[PDB]
């Protein structure tokens, strides 16, 4: 794990660079295409994209597991949902499956430690049959996050040598957004309360307790804001670890990564926290409707390109804006220049 | 023209119900989809898509034009250019042409006042070589406004009897970011100095002037802010009335229109004066990087899905978002249902 987070290589400035100059180039007025241009510099820089904004073959990685802390009371879906979606996966008939499938990309489920007999169809990596209860106690060890940090990373990077250019990462968890809460309030120092939403419909008479699990959850545990994989093994949970594995595989195999909505925020901050120099492969899509999105999004410094009000998770947000990386590539390779026109502007 | 009008058709609330009802029980917490939903009922109410969010053929009418205003200095893009543009549309090399083909829509180039002989390929519409100095006089006659809007309205529909069931709109035009800046302060009682952007890479040091040159435009036309054709013959332009035509067809014919940027803002603004039973149709794509663009949006009530930065015009924009409007069809007719998982949430 110290040889993988050691090896993830820098972006290729040389490459940004001849990017640039041939997106001023094109026919229109310059940096008129806004963040569509710095995205295909940005993709530029990726090393496994060879030296060009391109998308090969897509992928989303939807990692599915259940939490103990469900039985504090924080969630409203019963638990056996995780299962049944999980299922659900493989028929093609969930919100991500949809969305991948609009994008023309492949959805690959994997089961990281869901609460329930294993599912068929299902990649198999489960931990244990859900976390540990992050209200009285730790959600794993050490160990066991390194070991699947290192896993999905493994696995992640194994399919990007079958085609797979762009990743999109998901998740699959009932009581999720709490262990997501408490990591975002760590990392960012921002109070439980200001970071608590209301998740997959929490009533809003719910949300004191959800507050209060969280802080018992801090005080309890006691987890390093400086040490990623010391936050995530404490208050974080199967889930969040293995979306953190995503973007630690694919940044090692120089590749980029799209975000989905709040819980893959939380990995997110802690991937970076982990290894700064996973920053530059990560790509925003949308702007989660949970509560603690701004405040998570602005430590990231980072900016969605989608105002959906969404917030199903599953990696449907990162498929949505698949098209959105496919345009900038498409204007960098297909659009006109201005010199073939002979125009000349100041 | 008092007979489109009159015979523009209301939202079918019955058909939005049935599809509230659908999306409330597909496989996902209910409203988590958020704006994808919203999105996928204000479809469903449209007539011409018969009761149901979907999507059959795409088409894009780009309106091209000149503007005598140009000869104030308000624009560093040489005159020519528009003309270049608009030939370089039918070769397909331009933004929309390529964001177009992304989203397999064809992009149809109208021109409805080029300064320059006419273009093989290129829609004939032309009312005259470039509209009236706005700053000394009224870009037209009432008469052309009207017979223009007509003229662009059947043209629409006339498409949509081909199959197309989703229009995009955009502009080409050098110059033409003042007279819709002069249109919004008009619409929205807002000061030019608020609503005056750079446009094509305007210098800081020339903004000055095109403020003044707004209100003189306003001052000397003395445009009725309660009278859109007024406002759209005085201080617009032919490709502004074109863009107006386009909403007014499609809302005519019961078909849903994807806005493009801070030009297609002006236009929709006039749109919605002249006939208000015209908002229900109109889609927003992204949020222009004009300055004017907050207070234009604020308005008509609409929030873009998409935050690009973008400033480029042309329907480059609207193209982009099509892929979204796919997505909440796909949505509702592809994803599964919560009862046949036996799954339910309180
Ligand atoms: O992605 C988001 O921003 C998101 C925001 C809120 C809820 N969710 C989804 O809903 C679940 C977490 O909600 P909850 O109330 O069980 O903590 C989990 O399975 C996620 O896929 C996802
Ligand atoms: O769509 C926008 O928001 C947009 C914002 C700024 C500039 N433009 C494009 O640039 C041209 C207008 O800029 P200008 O400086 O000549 O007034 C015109 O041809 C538009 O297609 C378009
Ligand atoms: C200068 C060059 C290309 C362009 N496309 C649209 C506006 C514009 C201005
Ligand atoms: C309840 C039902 C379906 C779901 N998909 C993702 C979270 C979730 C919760």
């Amino acid at each position: 794990l110290h040889a993988l987070l050691r090896d993830i290589p820098a972006p290729d400035a040389e490459a940004m660079a001849r990017t640039q100059q041939h997106i001023d180039g094109l026919l229109k007025p310059p940096g008129s295409l806004g963040r569509l241009e710095t995205l295909a510099v940005q993709l530029a820089g990726m090393p496994g994209l060879n030296g060009t904004p391109q998308v090969g073959e897509k992928a989303v990685l939807v990692m599915c597991a259940d939490h103990g802390v469900w039985d504090e009371g924080v969630a409203v879906s019963p638990k056996i949902v995780t299962a049944i979606q999980a299922a659900n996966m493989t028929r093609g008939t969930t919100g991500v499956c949809v969305l991948a499938a609009q994008a023309g990309a492949k959805v690959h489920v994997i089961d990281v430690g869901i609460d329930a007999e294993p599912i068929p169809g299902v990649v198999n990596m489960r931990v244990a049959r859900g976390c540990g209860n992050i209200a009285v106690g730790p959600a794993m060890s050490r160990l066991q996050a390194e070991a699947l940090l290192l896993e999905v990373s493994r696995y992640t990077c194994d399919l990007a040598q079958r085609g797979v250019t762009l990743f999109g990462v998901g998740e699959l968890g009932m009581a999720n957004t709490t262990p997501a809460a408490a990591m975002v309030s760590v990392f960012t120092g921002s109070d439980a309360k200001e970071v608590v939403g209301i998740g997959a419909n929490l009533p809003p008479s719910r949300i004191d307790n959800k507050v209060d699990v969280v802080r018992r959850a801090i005080a309890i545990n006691q987890p390093n804001p400086r040490d990623g994989i010391d936050v995530l093994s404490k208050v974080g949970g199967f889930d969040l670890v293995g979306m953190t594995g995503v973007m630690l595989g694919a940044a090692r195999c120089g590749l980029p990564v799209l975000l989905d909505g709040f819980l893959s925020y939380s990995a997110a901050l802690a991937a970076c926290q982990i290894a700064p120099a996973v920053r530059p492969y990560l790509i925003p899509s949308h702007f989660s409707a949970e509560k603690g999105a701004r405040i998570a999004l602005a430590h990231l410094s980072m900016e969605p390109y989608l105002h959906m009000a969404m917030r199903l998770g599953e990696g449907s947000g990162a498929a949505l804006a698949m098209p959105i990386v496919e345009a900038a590539c498409a204007m960098f390779h297909n659009m006109g220049e201005l010199a073939a026109s002979n125009i000349v502007l100041p």
